[PDB]
Formats: structure tokens, C-alpha cells, sequence
């Protein structure tokens, strides 16, 4: 009915043993996109570009619901609870509701704007439960539910890309009509809901290692293996020899080991002290990249690698880490104090440093003549016996990604962080049903071009159940914990200021507790 | 089946990312112009957007044209070929890992 | 823990009741913008509220012979009636009234 509410405001968190259930409700507004039309888009329509930036695709009159960020579900305090008390977590169940739909019509006279209710208009909503549409979630896009529950947000417009040759299309390109799906139609008084079960995924590692991969031995006992220690008796000619020694606590670098650090793809090193950088432009020319069909793409963020060495936190890889913007930061050429650079220093115990060579390999045969020659390894692929950690997740970062439907993949954990699934939470698509203005009184076969100006508003609720993996550490000394600082300040961190603006002052990871290797 | 999407074109072409990328390292021409400028990765610069998945492995092959006049005037069938070694014996890398034969229009 | 301004002190008093008009956005732009909406329709609300309280009383069984002191109105004529409205419609409470008129022994 018109006078009865279709749902209530549900927003809290329940901590139930080894489960936590988050619930979020937000207020959304949806405009009419594209004047109800499907439009072909390309870099031609955007004004042209280089070959690396060419594309072809379509924008649709539909919008979509995205909640693929952790702050859509966790408050900062709840995130603190989770990361300070658990070794792991993963999502299990999802419930989604859309309710209290209101459709408004806008009339603009010469000098006045009037907004009224349109009680008989509809919104169309459907889920892509069979994964038949291009999946644009999982590209770290704007338009998710806002972190602050009081913020009213605008629903982003749906569009997609297909195969391109420059700004042109090939015969293999696909065009999708979203009206060619069955969808539910809602007047003011109707609601929509659905449930979803997550795939079985591994727990995320919300811990750091308290041991290093090259320091796993007993520091008191020798090995029963020998290593070559000398090849010449001394100075002079014809001094060749072979001497062997026991590998022990005095020489840990030469001990035999069972496991080796994971793969690498070297990045350029950039200092936040700008005077230490080379006085030249190297953002694009000095960057690591990969090529596909003649197009170059930045290797960003790339394989999970440690950001810097010990004591070198002023250095960061060129495109090897996630960079978030601070509240109120612009979009073009902002200074370093306006952005937030994450660092994966916790994985330095298993993962190679991002701005270093993996190691050295022999490159010749020494003989009595050529000396022994070695070469640097700048990119090392997977080898048997390698171990590694994945990239951390953040309160501001993405949760899941869709694994591409391919013949083969390896370790399909998404490179920007999170859970990779073949059947992720489905896309939820929404659109205001077009309402024509007065048609002519003589028949015309052309499609109608005049429409009543409308938009819609409502409430959306998402509830996720997460499974937790508790710590049972035997460590004696206290752990490192995420904490607020007592020292006085003008504002409270993770709160509003005097003007009403909510901000997140820093990125928060998940790795504070410790575990052995 | 063939894919109707490319791995570097999986984003929404209408919405920005919430991630930044380094875009400038020098203010301009001259000495001591070092700086750090960051920009939002969006539809105008698709090459620098953050991505979750990357193309598979490679083992580079030599390129041969069916228009013979474009090829080098020398014998390179064996000497220019990719190969692997086993117990001192060389074997052609044939056909090798699954890779795309050529670029668009080539 | 009796409150110093008077009354009943409770660890679990009657709970706070909070109410708010749900925001209704005005027309959003037809191109996506990630900033939170700042334009809203001007609204207010009205209604009825009811509160019912049951109170327990403790009656007097005094053996005092002489009459007690009682709160009373005064018969003497006046322009207005105490605890009523005036000619302009304004209600007023002319004096504070306590609770201690009956008497008890120590």
C-alpha cells in the first residue's frame, strides 16, 4: 500500500562465537540515465587517445548496486575487533533487500522547479544470477555504499566494454540489451529481496609471521650437510683446491633449506623525499608493464611483494601498492600529502622486496680461461617449493572479485586483494521505468522521444554472515594491536568535523596478530 | 568458444576508480624540479588502472612473414628457433605454450 | 543515589526515544557523481504521542486528632483562575506545588 512502510532500518553487528553478522542500511537516489537510451561509446566518442587507451563499448540506462568494500559492512570499531582478535575470516552468507521505493516527477517552468510524487510509476530490478552480463564489479570503482550510514548516495550508471580495434568494433563484439532479462517491477509499496550463499573460499590471513623464511633453523645445532667453502689454497698461481665445511649457526646464509620465497616482478623505486629522486619524468617510461594484443597495461598492483626493506619506509614501488585518496582530494595531479599509500611490509618474511632482484644465477662455465659469472634475476616465476603470502585487505578496499572464465588459472586470489570466486555475489541492476509525455493525436511509427522527468529514492539493506578463525597462540609477550592515540586533537579520527563531513584518516589493514611459519 | 572481452578491458567505462596512480615526477623543465603528483585512474586512462588478473605465461618465438621478401635474407630456421635442452640434446620448442599467433591486422 | 534535583534514581530508567524524518533527496544529476547528496526536499512531520503510567500509592493511617494541613485554592476573587488560561489563551502555573502536606511521626 501507499501508506504502509515496506521495511525497517536494520544496521548493526552481532558477534556470535565464531561468527559475525553485519547489517547495513543506506538511502539511495537513482536518476534517469542516458535519456532512457543505449549508446555506443568509444575513445572516438571520448575524443581520441593513444593505442594503449582505445576502447569500444556501450553505456546503458540502468544503474547497479555495489557493496564490494569492507567499510560498507564494518564500522571502524568492528574492524578493530576483527583484526585485533582473529587470525582469519571469510564471508559465508548474504541477504539483500530493497524497500520504501519513492518515485518523483520534476516539472521545470520558466523560473521554478516543482517536485511531486508519481504514485503509479515503477522501478525495474533484477539480479544477474546466471552471470550472463559483463561483470563490472571487481574493478575498484566508485559508487559503493558510503562508509557513514547517514550519507545518502547516488546509484552509479552501468556500462561495459567489448572487443575493439582502435575505436572500431569487430564481428566478435557482443551487444547486450538489459531489457532482454526478466525483472521485477515495483510501485511504491512493493519491495525486493534475495539471498546468496558464498562459494567455499580460504580464510584471509589476518596475521603477520613472527618468523622469517631464512631463519627457520635451530640456532644451536649444526647441520649434517656440507658446503663448498674454499676453491683456492691461497695467493699465487695453480692454487686450485676444494674445501668443505659444516653449515652451522655461525654461517646461516649457506644452510640447506626446504622452502624458498615466492615469485617476483621487479618495480621501480620511488622516494617520498623528492630530492632523492632522479630529476626526470619516469612515471610511465620507468614503469613495469605487460602487453596484450599490442596494448601496454601498467603492472598494477601486480604480484604481492614487500614494499621496502627494513628502515626504508620512505621508499615505495612505482605501481606496486594501493593508493587511496583522503577526504576532499581532487582527481588530477594532487600532491603526496593528499593521498594514502599502503605498504605490505608484513609479508617481507616470505615475499621478496618489490624493488629488488629476486637473486643471482650462474651464467657461464668457469674453467682454467673464464671466471665465474652471475646475473641478476629481475622476474622469477613459480618454482616448486616456493611459499608466499597474498596482499592484505583494507577497511577501504575491495572484498571479492570474479575469476575470469578461462581454461586455466593459477592461485586466483585477486591481485588488489580479497576473495576470488567463480560465482561471486551477482550484479543487481535497477532502472526507472520510462513514462512517456503526451503523444500526438495522429499515429507516428517512430519511437517516442518525449518523456516525463523522473527519479527515484529508497532504502537498501545488505546483511552478511562471516566465519571467523580464532587465535590460540602460545606467545608469552603481548602482541601488536591497532589502537587510537590518546593525544589531543581538533577532531576525532573516524568521525565528522564541524561541517558534517565524515573522513577516514588512514588505511587500516588486517595483520596485527602474529603466527609462526 | 572465444572471449568477447579482453583482459585489459574488464572495467566499467563510465566510473572512476577510487585508487590513485603516480602521474608526474618533475614539475617542469629545469634543474631541481622533482615532485610527486597523483591522479585518479579512470576511463580516460585505462592503461594505468589497477587490475586483479594478468595474462598467462610466455616463451617468445621468432616472427616469420608469409610475404617472403619481408624476411631477412639468411638461413634462420634452426639457428633462430626457440628450443629447450635435455641431457645435452636440443629440442625445438614446438608448438610450445599456448600463445596468440599475431597482433590485430598482422 | 536519589537524584539531587529530586525524584527516583534508577540504573535502568525509562529508555530514550529517538525520532527522525527520513531524508528525501531532490533530483540528482544525470551523470554519476560520487559525492554524497547535498540537496534535499524540505520536510517536517507531525503526529500524536501517548504515555500511560501506572503509579502505586501508599495511604495514610494516621491517628492524629486535629486536622492536617492541605493544599487548597483561595476563594478570594481575582482576574483569572489559577492553573487556567487567560483572555489571550495562555496557560500558566502560578506557583510551585510540593508533596509534603500530611504529617508523620519520627
Amino acid at each position: 500500500g501507499v501508506g504502509s512502510s515496506s521495511g525497517n532500518w536494520h544496521c548493526d553487528s552481532q558477534w556470535l562465537g565464531d561468527r559475525v553478522i553485519t547489517t547495513s542500511t543506506r538511502t539511495w537516489a537513482l536518476p534517469t540515465y542516458n535519456n532512457h537510451l543505449y549508446k555506443q561509446i568509444s575513445n572516438s566518442t571520448s575524443g581520441g587517445s593513444s593505442n594503449d587507451n582505445a576502447y569500444f563499448g556501450y553505456s546503458t540506462p540502468w544503474g547497479y548496486f555495489d557493496f564490494n568494500r569492507f567499510h560498507c559492512h564494518f564500522s571502524p570499531r568492528d574492524w578493530q575487533r576483527l583484526i585485533n582478535n582473529n587470525w582469519g575470516f571469510r564471508p559465508k552468507r548474504l541477504n539483500f533487500k530493497l524497500f520504501n521505493i519513492q518515485v518523483k516527477e520534476v516539472t521545470d517552468n520558466n523560473g521554478v522547479k516543482t517536485i511531486a510524487n508519481n504514485l503509479t510509476s515503477t522501478v525495474q530490478v533484477f539480479t544477474d544470477s546466471d552471470y550472463q552480463l559483463p561483470y563490472v564489479l571487481g574493478s575498484a570503482h566508485e559508487g559503493c555504499l558510503p562508509p557513514f550510514p547517514a550519507d545518502v548516495f547516488m546509484i552509479p550508471q552501468y556500462g561495459y566494454l567489448t572487443l575493439n580495434d582502435g575505436s572500431q568494433a569487430v564481428g566478435r563484439s557482443s551487444f547486450y540489451c538489459l531489457e532482454y532479462f526478466p525483472s521485477q517491477m515495483l510501485r511504491t509499496g512493493n519491495n525486493f529481496q534475495f539471498s546468496y550463499e558464498f562459494e567455499n573460499v580460504p580464510f584471509h590471513s589476518s596475521y603477520a609471521h613472527s618468523q622469517s623464511l631464512d631463519r627457520l633453523m635451530n640456532p644451536l645445532i649444526d647441520q649434517y650437510l656440507y658446503y663448498l667453502s674454499k676453491t683456492i689454497n691461497g695467493s699465487g698461481q695453480n692454487q686450485q683446491t676444494l674445501k668443505f665445511s659444516v653449515a652451522g649457526p655461525s654461517n646461516m646464509a649457506v644452510q640447506g633449506r626446504n622452502y624458498i620465497p615466492g615469485p617476483s616482478y621487479r618495480q621501480q623505486r620511488v622516494s617520498t623525499t623528492v630530492t632523492q629522486n632522479n630529476n626526470s619524468e619516469f612515471a610511465w617510461p620507468g614503469a613495469s608493464s605487460w602487453a596484450l594484443n599490442g596494448r601496454n597495461s601498467l603492472m598494477n598492483p601486480g604480484p604481492a611483494m614487500a614494499s621496502h626493506k627494513e628502515g626504508e619506509d620512505r621508499f615505495f614501488p612505482l605501481s606496486g601498492s594501493l593508493i587511496f585518496g583522503k577526504q576532499g582530494t581532487g582527481r588530477d595531479n594532487v600532491d603526496a600529502d593528499k593521498v594514502m599509500i599502503t605498504n605490505e611490509e608484513e609479508i617481507k618474511t616470505t615475499n621478496p622486496v618489490a624493488t629488488e632482484s629476486y637473486g643471482q644465477v650462474a651464467t657461464n662455465h668457469q674453467s682454467a680461461k673464464a671466471q665465474a659469472q652471475t646475473g641478476w634475476v629481475q622476474n622469477q616465476g613459480i618454482l616448486p617449493g616456493m611459499v608466499w603470502q597474498d596482499r592484505d585487505v583494507y577497511l577501504q578496499g575491495p572484498i571479492w572479485a570474479k575469476i575470469p572464465h578461462t581454461d586455466g588459472n593459477f592461485h586466483p586470489s585477486p591481485l588488489m586483494g580479497g576473495f576470488g570466486m567463480k560465482h561471486p555475489p551477482p550484479q543487481i541492476l535497477i532502472k526507472n521505468t520510462p513514462v512517456p509525455a503526451d503523444p500526438p493525436t495522429a499515429f507516428n511509427k517512430d519511437k517516442l522521444n518525449s518523456f516525463i522527468t523522473q527519479y527515484s529514492t529508497g532504502q537498501v539493506s545488505v546483511e552478511i554472515e562471516w566465519e571467523l578463525q580464532k587465535e590460540n597462540s602460545k606467545r608469552w609477550n603481548p602482541e601488536i594491536q591497532y589502537t587510537s592515540n590518546y593525544y589531543k586533537s581538533n577532531n576525532v579520527e573516524f568521525a565528522v568535523n564541524t561541517e558534517g563531513v565524515y573522513s577516514e584518516p588512514r588505511p587500516i589493514g588486517t595483520r596485527y596478530l602474529t603466527r609462526n611459519l
